[PDB]
């Protein structure tokens, strides 16, 4: 380093500071966009680049060439999570700005395409070593795989003490990715919000709010533009099908939302995840931190956009 600022074309370096940023199909600049914003969002100062490029190119390699779980979407919630702290500047430690772009770019490490539940009920190796959250405990054993690699401890500064917040930050970062776990999780801080008694002192309170930022972001393709959200559901429903077809093989009639035979249900599909979980996590997000609310915003424009689809007005 450390005079060795990275900078973005123009139209890049203005719009990755929108919600609704899309970082694009060149797979070569998605390490620096990822470098960009954690110089921006933690400091030029607060990881060894030559540590942070081995670590970002050893985390590319362990995601897969699948339709929707691959690097791309590890960046893309990374990115929201950049926007997220940007529009929040002092709410946040010099820890959890550290631990929660890390843990965005680590939270789907090595995944398969398929859900818990498949593993589950193939009886996958991983359903008997992590009996819940299955995938998501892999994908933080992973995070820590790389870290241990030589070169790749990012975190060599911290003292001892650091280091296990920073890697307890990381590990509840991404067990909280475990959608099964979401509707408590903002139950609890809707009821808590509510009555008053949310308080960002509370570490229990703070890894709460740091759960519902962890699902906001990993949901952020509901939070694009249409044409964005439209084609990045192609990807999810491409996973959602295989799956399907590996259950039928298993002799499980999938549910409809992983049937390839029920694409004419999908619209429905959506406007049923927009009002049971989307809406929801954007509302409750954006009372604890009302700088999100863009994301709020876009989200109730793709509702709108599939009930359009619906009353084949598109
Ligand atoms: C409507 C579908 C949907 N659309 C999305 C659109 C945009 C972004 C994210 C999206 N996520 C979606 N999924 C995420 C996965 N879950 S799950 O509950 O973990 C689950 C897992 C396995 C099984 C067998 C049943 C349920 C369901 C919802
Ligand atoms: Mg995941
Ligand atoms: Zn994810």
């Amino acid at each position: 380093q450390g005079l060795m600022q990275f900078t973005l074309p123009v139209r890049l370096c203005k719009e990755i500071e929108l919600f609704h940023f899309d970082i694009g199909p060149f797979e070569n600049m998605w390490p620096g966009i990822f470098v960009y914003m954690v110089h921006r969002s933690c400091g030029t100062s607060c990881f060894e680049l030559e540590k942070l490029c081995r670590f970002i190119m050893s985390v590319k390699k362990n995601y897969r060439r699948v339709p929707y779980h691959n690097w791309k979407h590890a960046v893309t919630v990374a990115h929201c999570m950049y926007a997220i702290l940007q529009n929040n500047h002092t709410l946040f430690t010099d820890l959890e700005r550290k631990g929660l772009l890390i843990a965005c770019l680590c939270h789907d490490l090595d995944h398969r395409g398929f859900s818990n539940s498949y593993l589950q009920k193939f009886d996958h190796p991983l359903a008997a070593l992590y009996s819940t959250s299955t995938m998501e405990q892999h994908h933080f054993s992973q995070t820590v795989s790389i870290l241990q690699l030589e070169g790749h401890n990012i975190f060599s500064t911290l003292s001892s003490s650091e280091y296990e917040q920073v890697l307890e930050i990381i590990r509840k970062a991404i067990i909280a990715t475990d959608l099964a776990l979401y509707f408590g999780n903002r139950k609890q801080l809707e009821e808590m919000y509510q009555t008053g008694s949310l308080n960002l002192n509370n570490q229990s309170h703070r890894d709460r709010v740091i759960g519902l930022m962890m699902t906001a972001c990993d949901l952020c393709s509901v939070t694009k533009l249409w044409p964005v959200t439209k084609l990045t559901a192609n990807d999810i429903y491409a996973e959602f099908w295989a799956e399907g077809d590996e259950m039928k093989k298993l002799g499980i009639q999938p549910i409809p939302m992983m049937d390839r035979d029920k694409k004419d249900e999908v619209p429905q599909g959506q406007l049923g995840f927009y009002n049971a979980v989307a809406i929801p996590c954007y509302t409750t997000l954006t009372q604890i931190l009302p700088p999100t609310e863009p994301l709020l915003k876009a989200c109730r424009d793709n509702l709108s956009q599939w009930e359009k689809v619906i009353r084949g007005e598109e």
